[PDB]
């Protein structure tokens, strides 16, 4: 069931943000490890005296990657004056979030129909402001409240990137594309799922879609989707959550789970790369899972199609509507906290209706069972 | 001439370490860029709680790339407990090194006889001690002193990479290889020269070999070669050295100047991945220029090689002795800071003796006056 209780009017979702420490070097591993188009730039070129951001495009995926800039290159600004193009931009936050998380995702942002609103509305219901309503060259409107962690829920909303970014040159955007489209879910792991739960269906009127317990929080149409993790302790193999949260120094974002128009393509690209700058996978099933395919999605996927799963190690779940093709990367940075996954979903035909064939947490049951008939 | 007053053994460059926010990404973009293979490591997967360090090689070449991990990983630790790699490395100072200067090279590494007896004399004849000297596994000994502002001349002697380091696993390691060879020079930038020079040439006894007043310093075979910089103020074009201070928050390392076995390939090779994960080049020279190769290096290169500098944006300079071509990358970075340059030497052999054919000085005034003719 869903009610529909958006507090607000959400759309889809529109970018992340990665704070780094160096935004180019950053950048520039992403883009070949994903094939995404350098498209947009705002740093010293564009007059950006205080911070590097640079945008990465893969059909509707944003990605997004900012460092700050010495200070006293900005010494004189006031918030009145700065020439930083996102105003929520401190130097102090940046370096601090970066010292005590490393690499990782500062913000989720979606797209509204009045980021003002949006913002006014979470706040007076229990988000904890962050960065308040800034109107970017009467065009743009930008606000941030806190989502988990040091992560925040960026709302942009548009009259007609953003203001002050500056479209890259030709000979500087190659373009690349190994099939990736859009951001599919963005999942965060806290300490405890109930109160994080209860704080952002809280403020945004979100409904309910081993190691870990679970919930998804999705919006109307359920094109936003932001998953919820808490560890489960007491249990045999420590709780990759819990894992998480003592690298990460708590809270923070743990995955982006980007849809492929085509994952076979994708998976054949990144892994092509994954030794020469590119990312890592991580390991594959069993031969044992893929034997057991024909008995769960034969008349999803042929033969050669199952075939060709097996060779890029693809996971592959299903639930009362759909199917879902799943694979996740090694951790994109130095600690063991986030990661990437790619995604492509098959069936609820209407559009595709988000979220169809779940997130695939049968394929921890079928992981088991397929690990222990290897065995033998 | 050449007093050969080195005041210890000095073999060879052996390695330069970045100090980074994130290893993984920053060491995953040079290896592609550059064309170095993963050759070991030293990380959570080895036992070191408390940095991240991975090592690139070409030739001889080695580029280690270290992070900090969460102090909280090592609370407990005491340096005589510790199990970080680098007995050097402090949480605090890689921290304040990286959010003072953005990314850059901590550690100029030379070779010596004895790294105990250089940190001894070098200290005695007025080196700033940075890290005393520690004997690793009963098998290398490393000892560090300050060399200009944040960055440190590292000495490793050996008995027989580091102890701690394991050598990475086949699947790992592509085999990359764009014809760099080694470490030809590295050079400072400070804000005056005098006393630079004179503490330096002070604690080593190495001798002397627009915008900018230079030195070069030199071991007894002069195959390391240490240059520093000063900027040249009250000139029309402001200086890069003062623009690199202002950026770098002081002295630091500016480039790095790595020789080929075959500039052509390497430029040929790092060229194609500029626009998709690689290093950018700065602007070529104008047609001007290599016209007036033909008069210059026509008894050295030949028309069809001349034309090839050309594709590939060469410069080429020569002195008394030899003739040296080579080429600049744009900053590595966020900031107008650290860049590559790429150098091969003709000439000179009896071996090649380092420093053959200069450091390219003489291609200011070719290029100013090939510039004056383009605009014609
Ligand atoms: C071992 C079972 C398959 O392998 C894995 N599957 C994973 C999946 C399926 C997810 C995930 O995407 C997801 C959930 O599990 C529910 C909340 C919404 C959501 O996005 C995340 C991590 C996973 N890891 C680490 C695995 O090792
Ligand atoms: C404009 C003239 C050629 O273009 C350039 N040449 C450069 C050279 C030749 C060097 C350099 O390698 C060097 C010296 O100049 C003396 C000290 C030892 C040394 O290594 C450094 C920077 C340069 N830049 C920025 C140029 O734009
Ligand atoms: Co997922
Ligand atoms: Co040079």
């Amino acid at each position: 069931k869903n009610p529909k209780s958006d507090k607000f009017k959400v759309k889809r979702f529109h970018h992340i943000e990665f704070w780094c420490g160096d935004a180019t070097n950053v950048a520039r591993r992403f883009s070949w490890g994903l094939g995404m188009r350098f498209s947009a730039k705002s740093d010293l070129s564009t007059g950006n005296m205080v911070h590097a951001s640079y945008l990465l495009t893969s059909g509707d995926l944003r990605f997004l990657f900012t460092a700050p800039y010495s200070p006293s290159l900005s010494a004189g600004e006031i918030k009145p004056t700065t020439t930083a193009s996102i105003p929520s931009f401190d130097h102090g936050s940046c370096r601090s979030f970066f010292s005590s998380h490393g690499l990782g995702v500062r913000a989720v942002a979606i797209e509204v129909e009045d980021a003002e609103s949006a913002f006014s509305i979470s706040v007076a219901n229990g988000a904890i402001p962050s960065s308040p309503p800034i109107v970017l060259n009467e065009a743009v409107t930008i606000a941030e409240v806190k989502l988990y962690g040091d992560v925040v829920l960026r709302y942009v909303s548009y009259k007609a990137f953003l203001p002050g970014f500056e479209r890259v040159e030709d000979a500087s955007s190659f373009p690349l594309d190994y099939g990736i489209r859009r951001l599919d879910h963005a999942v965060g792991n806290v300490p405890e799922l109930g109160p994080a739960l209860t704080y952002v269906a809280g403020f945004t009127g979100f409904h309910q879609f081993s190691g870990l317990n679970s919930a998804v929080l999705a919006s109307n149409d359920e094109m936003v989707l932001l998953p919820i993790n808490e560890p489960v302790h007491g249990t045999k193999r420590k709780s990759q959550i819990q894992t998480y949260l003592e690298h990460n120094e708590g809270a923070g974002l743990q995955h982006l789970a980007l849809m492929s128009e085509d994952i076979f393509r994708t998976l054949r690209e990144m892994r092509k790369r994954s030794s020469i700058g590119g990312f890592d996978f991580m390991p594959s099933p069993p031969p044992t899972y893929y034997q057991n395919l024909k008995k769960r999605v034969g008349d999803v996927l042929s033969d050669d199609q199952i075939k060709e799963c097996e060779e890029l190690g693809i996971l592959v779940d299903r639930d009362d509507q759909g199917t879902l093709l799943q694979i996740f990367t090694k951790p994109l940075g130095d600690r063991p906290t986030i990661f990437i996954e790619i995604i492509q979903r098959v069936g609820c035909m209407m559009y595709q209706s988000g979220g169809c064939g779940g997130f695939g947490k049968g394929n921890f049951s079928e992981l088991f069972k397929s690990i222990e008939e290897y065995e033998k």
